[PDB]
């Protein structure tokens, strides 16, 4: 449909790979966080620097379900795509897919995050404009 | 009935902690992998050096589900526990819990791994002794 | 002078920073390796995938001297610049500077790497065209 | 003369090892930091949780020099040793050696750290008891 997707690419690097030149799974999760960071800065107008600084806020992960479909290797460029599954006042759920350079699905992950005060930890609502911006990404078929 | 639970501890270190003031979630996954590594070396008699070396094998992750219950902080010692959920010929599913120093649950991850040939990638059966050792960790109540 | 420099930029991310939102030093070294990887792929026509794959080669570090001049923080974009200090048949020495968005020097590192066979470790000469390409980056004032 | 050397061990893990088949060098620096962390907690009575917490302090690195002597591999246990080179009021320089299981030198790093106020960055003197504890590790022969 026309609900939004957020997309970008990531190069599989030497730092990401095991002795076989295949991606070590915790490293996918560094890739995933970088992608969420990007989405916040580019699409939601609430970059992590502002959020964790002046904002005294965070978006820690509550739940994460990841399926590793096919391996990725040193030197491949992967494409990352994000949709929003569910959006509350404080919590939000995204679905992220990583696809290889010939369009093969590499991993699919559904991730629930919660907006919190970091001084000290306690849930809080998302900023209104942020929640409004996320609403455009919502794919009602996903949940 | 009779069973076994594999358990050890890990210190939350500076390298693990982020600008929200807690453990950065990919870092939990490095701690998870370290724990699985420990299990293989210390309980299953199939250390990763041997497995990935002469063994020409690995145990890549097929599926992860992680529930983050409460945050962890610099300087805390966490307890890690492993139980086996399901055991096939090649695939195996484990449940790992991380607990805080007063036993508060921090995270629970259900993870399916698959034994593979690394030369080159293709599923293969676990060694007989290894599967037999893993069977002792089976938690029937999780089935 | 007109000897060459290799340049690119890198965003300081959440994964790079400590609890204060300042870069944790081992993370600079992940940034440094990524930059060398880039230089090999873009400038030297010998990407890490080809090098570690078909090439059965590596460029492990022999020596590294790094001065941390000023701290870097979450959300800053740093500029990375590389020059070649010294070039042998197998060994090569680079100097890398990271500068902040307002041109302040953040870190300066002189790094000696050695071309090796990875099956199994043993020095070898650089490929001729690679060594030729590095020669253009040589700043004879540096050593 | 009378002195002390701080020493402990570390296992080389899957997470540390790369596509050249050895420890990936930034990973040595995470192991270095862990070791300094250990020194502070176990020898100097100033653990990082306390230091960075109530203490509003840190010990960022100003200078690194690392000589990589021989590679390390998955499954090896390394020995880490610390000696103090130089001790000022705020700054301190340490020499750390990593050795293999048959005592072969793997790397030697000379590192200068500086005690700082984190609220906000500005050098400050080490606590008196901490400096006194560090003095016991001084290796006059390295001066
Ligand atoms: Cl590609
Ligand atoms: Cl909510
Ligand atoms: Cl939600
Ligand atoms: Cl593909
Ligand atoms: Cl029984
Ligand atoms: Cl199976
Ligand atoms: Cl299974
Ligand atoms: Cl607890
Ligand atoms: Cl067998
Ligand atoms: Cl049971
Ligand atoms: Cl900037
Ligand atoms: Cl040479
Ligand atoms: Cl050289
Ligand atoms: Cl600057
Ligand atoms: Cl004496
Ligand atoms: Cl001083
Ligand atoms: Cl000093
Ligand atoms: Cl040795
Ligand atoms: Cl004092
Ligand atoms: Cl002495």
């Amino acid at each position: 449909g026309m609900t939004a997707v957020f997309r970008n690419t990531v190069l599989v690097r030497f730092k990401h790979c095991d002795a076989a030149g295949i991606v070590f799974y915790p490293r996918y999760f560094e890739m995933l966080n970088d992608f969420i960071e990007d989405w916040f800065a580019q699409a939601l107008d609430w970059p992590f620097d502002a959020m964790h600084g002046a904002g005294q806020a965070g978006v820690p992960t509550a739940d994460l379900h990841c399926r590793f479909v096919a391996p990725s290797r040193l030197g491949e460029t992967l494409t990352r795509e994000l949709r929003v599954v569910k959006l509350g006042q404080s919590s939000f759920t995204v679905q992220v897919r990583f696809m290889g350079p010939d369009s093969g699905l590499r991993l699919e992950v559904t991730q629930r995050l919660v907006c919190v005060d970091t001084d000290k930890i306690a849930p809080r609502p998302l900023p209104d404009p942020v929640r409004q911006a996320m609403a455009t990404y919502v794919d009602e078929t996903l949940a």
